[PDB]
């Protein structure tokens, strides 16, 4: 595998992917390639392009676990170009072979990882540093009527933190 | 104030995008794109390629564009650090051919720049660890990848001894 291009690994949870971005470095700093449509298309993927936002999280924030319900369900693509997260996702697709399973990955500017998540995946993260940036794209726009979630502490994960900072909204999500 | 504002700029087909910010005890989130709001102005998010650069203080990168038929729209924001983003209209049938504009982008102003095909784009980094996230509507095409020399179009860069690649140092003058 050539370290000059974007490399994509489909994960045990089908429809989710680790994306490993290359880097070019010189006296000016760095350039990192995060998406290329031809590369993505081999995996049957298109970049989510309905909405984008970025979050800036204090240390020990947990945000999640979030997803949008059919028929406004969407693919989601995240990377962390500053700070660090432990990114966590749970397969909540009832008819999935990995239903109720989860995976997690540390994302940061050092490893240059992105995660692509299919529809029906619940997504969250733990900010492990102040000023942690997560840039996030979704394949359908935010749907207040279908926006949903599962409680961060309700699906078997062992979060390496004490007294995480968590929204009231996130605190009142239903248990998986 | 609470939603994405898009304003057309003097150089036509180019737009200033001003993102809203929402805050709580956890931090902030900033909406950079929504397809419907973009569509309200005739735009679509460039989505063939994305990359981000991280630049030391006093770096200049540019001026870059891709040539027809692989010319592309370009969208940039700065979520960390600061840049003076600069662009040149190089479209010969344009009423603003040869004119340029410049805009400070940073995470406080939350400004993004959308650029039309046929615009040469570059920036000057004003802070270490400056992040630019860039999207293009066609993928990189090395055969059509081209440029105009940063010091060749009238601009007074507010920097002494900028740090510039060999490539960029030897682009054709405008
Ligand atoms: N994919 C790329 C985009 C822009 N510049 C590059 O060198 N490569």
């Amino acid at each position: 595998h050539m370290a000059s291009i974007i490399n994509i690994t489909e994960l045990n949870i089908s429809g989710c992917y680790l994306i490993e971005s290359p880097i070019f470095s010189d006296e000016r700093g760095e350039f990192v390639k995060t998406h290329h449509q031809e590369i993505f298309k081999n995996f049957g993927l298109e970049i989510p392009s309905a909405e984008e936002y970025y979050s800036r999280s204090k240390n020990n924030v947990i945000r999640g676990m979030h997803f949008q319900q059919y028929p406004d369900d969407h693919n989601k693509l995240v990377f962390c170009p500053e700070g660090e997260v432990l990114d966590v996702f749970l397969d909540i697709r009832k008819d999935s072979n990995t239903y109720g399973q989860f995976m997690s990955f540390i994302l940061n500017p050092h490893n240059r990882r992105s995660i692509f998540l299919a529809k029906g995946i619940a997504h969250g993260f733990l900010s492990m540093k102040d000023n942690t940036l997560i840039v996030c794209k979704t394949s359908t726009v935010h749907s207040p009527s279908r926006d949903s979630g599962i409680h961060w502490n309700s699906f078997g994960f062992k979060w390496p933190v004490e007294n995480p900072i968590i929204s009231d909204k996130d605190r009142n999500l239903d248990c998986f």
